[PDB]
């Protein structure tokens, strides 16, 4: 019927509830096709693994923040496929996007849908990556008085956890602290980061284009840490990125089919089934 | 638009110029859509990322295509197993048999929408295909039945080693049959043991066909030929051939890529899908 959702890398073992300054970075939108998917199967600290690093021009004309099944989907509390979100929406090329509770399926923290906003950070403050109605793309926290800003408002925005590059500089360590809750422990949080499991991430570029990022594994076993990853990146010349949902969670979609491996077992358990998702990034041409 | 074919696994590399019994399952009396399983498992402590495909029907859902439609061995023709199966719209196609790189002549024998289009020209390597009245046909065959008005075959094609015979391994059986005297002892013998990314096709006790693909590299990641067979023998697989492997090993699903190649593209950082020769294809009414 569905995956089995056995590989899980999780934040925050204890949910979140609703009860040093923070400010986002913003990159003009310069003047101008295609997207450019790249596959490959790399080292990183002596292993290989493999994954998919995507580029799109427009942002603020070919991405798109979609909803679990369609419109509605988070306020339905609705889990979807990639693939059935993507292939609905008609998406060149699709992956996971934000986190979720797995058991009742709402969206967690900040999330604006084509400018209309589908869930909420309520008072919480992690690492978001928007646009702009000017083109200007933006990365880093915001407050919900500048999430909702009428001049310039986001068209599509979401939130994932880690900031994990700042201006061509990597931001990790910045986030630990920022992203980093006393209530839970301190060391299941920093093994999210250092674990090692498939992952996705999204940003930009020094000439301005939106980037993507996948990466298969498995928790503890295959794939790569948010360390490894950051660097990939810089390699590429992303200039901010932000983290985002992986382990079984971890989708890519390309022209509406599944492209990569997903980490969870099916109900067999020999075989590896996608994990239904709750919010997933889109890229497409009108 | 083209491979770097960097990841090369020859059986010869000392190409042959141009100077026996084999199974045959009867069809079962009665359609389902494939089945695609993802998979990473562990071959010899290692895992390994890979797909398993079943079809019912083979005489309905099987297709052998020639690299960017008809004629394509006839002209030379090298194309990606997404160009060739976007054409032909196959929900699930992989790159097939083997082929000559600096030509581009398609080797072995060949049967695509029953024509031949090329002959083994008195070589015999393992061959899988399927006679019109639904008999499935795996091993090693004379020309006087392969064009014989008996049962001509509709799909048919050529690799190398013959994996599994009635249930039972046959390699070690196929490379007495298709060991060469010319060639040195070590390079074939390594090209059975030596890991890397393959395929191969197959069917069941049903009468249902069978695709498999593995992801690797030469020497570096994936299996071997014989830790591959074993896990399609512990699925139900009767009789099995493998196909072409390395850097033509691709898997094509609804016209999309869905593997990762093993080469390289001229731009180096990348992996790019290499142009082949024979497809396979799998699709529905
Ligand atoms: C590859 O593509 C098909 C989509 O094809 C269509 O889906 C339906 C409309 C059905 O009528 C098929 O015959 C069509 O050709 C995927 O199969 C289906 O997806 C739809 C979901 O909208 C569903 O209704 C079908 O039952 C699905 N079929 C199966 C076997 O589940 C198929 O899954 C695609 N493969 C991947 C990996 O995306
Ligand atoms: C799949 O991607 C290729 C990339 O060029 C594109 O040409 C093709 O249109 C895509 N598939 C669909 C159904 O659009
Ligand atoms: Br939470
Ligand atoms: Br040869
Ligand atoms: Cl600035
Ligand atoms: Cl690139
Ligand atoms: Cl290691
Ligand atoms: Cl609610
Ligand atoms: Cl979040
Ligand atoms: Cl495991
Ligand atoms: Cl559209
Ligand atoms: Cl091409
Ligand atoms: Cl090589
Ligand atoms: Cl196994
Ligand atoms: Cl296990
Ligand atoms: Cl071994
Ligand atoms: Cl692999
Ligand atoms: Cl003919």
């Amino acid at each position: 019927g569905a995956s089995r959702d056995d590989d899980l890398l999780v934040p925050y073992p204890r949910a979140r509830l609703r009860p040093g300054s923070l400010k986002h970075e913003n990159w003009p939108p310069p003047p101008a096709g295609p997207p450019a998917v790249r596959t490959f199967v790399s080292h990183f600290g002596g292993r290989a693994v493999s994954g998919h690093l995507t580029r799109a021009a427009a942002p603020l004309r070919t991405f798109s923040v979609l909803e679990p099944g369609g419109p509605g989907g988070c306020s339905q509390k609705r889990r979807a496929t990639v693939e059935e979100t993507a292939q609905a929406a008609a998406c060149r090329i699709a992956q996971n996007g934000g986190f979720f509770r797995m058991n009742t399926g709402e969206c967690l923290g900040n999330v604006v849908s084509d400018g209309r906003r589908v869930s909420s950070s309520g008072g919480l403050q992690n690492a978001q990556f928007g646009i702009r109605r000017d083109g200007t793309l933006v990365t880093g926290y915001l407050s919900e008085e500048e999430v909702l800003d009428t001049e310039n408002p986001f068209v599509q925005l979401l939130s994932g956890v880690v900031w994990l590059i700042r201006n061509g500089s990597i931001y990790i360590n910045e986030s630990q602290a920022t992203e980093c809750d006393e209530t839970q422990e301190t060391g299941s949080f920093s093994k999210f980061v250092n674990v090692m499991s498939a992952r996705t991430a999204i940003g930009h570029d020094r000439d301005g284009q939106l980037v993507l990022f996948h990466a298969d594994g498995q928790t503890e076993q295959r794939g790569i840490n948010l360390w490894e990853m950051a660097e990939f990146l810089l390699r590429q010349g992303v200039v901010n990125a932000i983290n985002l949902d992986g382990g079984g969670s971890a989708t890519f979609v390309l022209n509406g089919t599944l492209a990569s491996y997903p980490s969870d077992h099916c109900q067999d358990n020999m075989w590896r089934c996608p994990r239904r998702v709750s919010t997933v990034v889109c890229v497409h041409e009108p």
